[PDB]
């Protein structure tokens, strides 16, 4: 009696990101908007469980990021029961630490965020 080996992406996000009582003084690079304000993807994404206002901080690099924005990026394509920070590039699923497969090979998809 079991289903959904992995489960859902909505949970994975929180599993790596811990919701904060109140959005910190950080700035979301994913949408380039102040955490204080709603999420930029709020329009594109229409999830019920998650929310645009909702904000949390990771458990690795402790970087604040719109719990929603993270889901949008993960769902966009990277849906392998994992999550990587678009800031410090820290993986939580694949491998917590070293880079993915040594030196990722970006041919068409190459994120440019400092
Ligand atoms: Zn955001
Ligand atoms: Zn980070």
């Amino acid at each position: 009696g079991s289903s959904g080996s992995s489960g859902e992406p909505e949970q994975v996000i929180r599993k790596y990101t811990e919701e904060l009582k109140v959005a910190p003084e950080e700035d979301c690079i994913i949408c380039m908007e102040k955490l204080a304000v709603a999420s930029g993807y709020s329009d594109m994404t229409d999830s019920k469980a998650l929310g645009p206002m909702v904000v949390g901080r990771l458990t690795k690099c402790s970087h604040a990021f719109h719990l929603l924005c993270l889901l949008a990026m993960y769902c966009n394509g990277n849906k392998d029961g994992s999550l990587q920070c678009p800031s410090c590039k820290t993986i939580y699923g694949e491998k917590t630490g070293t880079q993915p497969w040594g030196k990722m090979e970006v041919f068409r998809s190459g994120p440019s965020s400092g």
